[PDB]
């Protein structure tokens, strides 16, 4: 027998398969029936309606009457990933209860297009830097859900480490890459499926830690100076490690005890960097006699363990 009118209510649309890749294809299939649910054959339908980001650049083939209330159409995806919706329309009209919506997925990771960078390209030792990936295929898609390690190299990988990564949405994973106390040289390689991810490694330079006053010294050229004159002081600076910590230049020193008393003041001149490390200032004495205490300061904080003691000649 011969059915009724179309029923949009009665009617639906699939999309096969769910997460089609760019430039691939997808099968549209509509399900055409009457308000008693027969099969609707012999329609004119109007042009599949494609919406959602990755309708843009997607073509669908006209839809083949099966016979059987199926209509089908193949749709040609163009490279933009995201959301399809497909609705089927008879003069404008929806076809269909509700749209068919797919996924269509990123192609393969592609190096060339993807990208990493460091927070920072210098970094202390036993400190840390965020590391962000930016994984896209091809075509620009940002590819999201990857399960990502990292590759170190260089001087200063060894001892270094990367954490698990936190995916940020539109395809952006960041980690904390944590230095250790070897100074020197660090590329970092994130890796999809132990494969490169990104077209080349960010690259950062370890250089010394935080300074430690406990490896740190300060000597003078005279132990015994006398008042007014001057001697000069030798400044050693390394970090927990060892690491001669350079271009960093110290604040003024500190003075206390007797020989600081004085209408005039010890003073210390500029720092100059002679060695790796190694700083030097002239120091003028006070007009006072007697012990002086002299503590190096660096960044506002103490630089030494215990301070240089002279002894002022009157």
């Amino acid at each position: 027998f011969v059915a009724g009118p179309l029923d949009a209510a009665h009617s639906s649309i699939t999309l096969n398969p769910d997460k089609p890749v760019v430039g691939g294809t997808v099968t549209a299939i509509w399900t055409a029936k009457d308000a008693n649910d027969n099969p609707v054959t012999g329609l004119n339908p109007d042009a599949p309606s494609l919406s959602g980001a990755a309708a843009a650049g997607s073509t669908a083939s006209g839809w083949t009457d099966n016979g059987d209330g199926t209509w089908t159409a193949q749709i040609s995806l163009g490279t933009t990933a995201g959301e399809l919706d497909v609705m089927p329309k008879l003069n404008g009209q929806d076809a269909a209860a509700n749209a068919a919506k797919v996924t269509v997925v990123a192609d393969a990771l592609s190096s060339n297009q993807s990208k990493v960078s460091v927070a920072e390209d210098h970094v202390k030792a036993g400190e840390s830097t965020t590391v962000t990936l930016v994984a896209k295929d091809a075509h620009g898609n940002a590819i999201s859900g990857l399960s990502l390690s990292a590759s170190l190299t260089g001087t200063a990988s060894e001892g270094a480490t990367v954490s698990s990564w936190t995916e940020k949405g539109d395809g952006s994973y960041v980690a904390t890459l944590t230095t250790g106390g070897k100074t020197g040289e660090l590329r970092v390689m994130p890796l999809f499926n132990g494969q490169p991810a990104a077209t080349e490694a960010a690259q950062l330079t370890v250089i010394a830690g935080e300074m430690s006053s406990a490896n740190s010294t300060l000597v003078a050229d005279n132990k015994t100076p006398t008042v007014k004159t001057t001697t000069e002081l030798t400044f050693t600076m390394k970090d927990a490690y060892g690491n001669p910590v350079t271009g960093l230049k110290p604040d003024a020193p500190v003075f206390s005890g007797a020989a600081s008393t004085g209408s005039e003041r010890p003073s210390a001149g500029n720092w100059t960097e002679k060695g790796n490390g190694v700083y030097v200032s002239t120091l003028t004495l006070g007009s006072a006699a007697g012990q002086l205490s002299v503590m190096p300061r660096v960044n506002g904080q103490n630089a030494v363990a215990q301070p240089l003691v002279l002894n002022v000649a009157g």
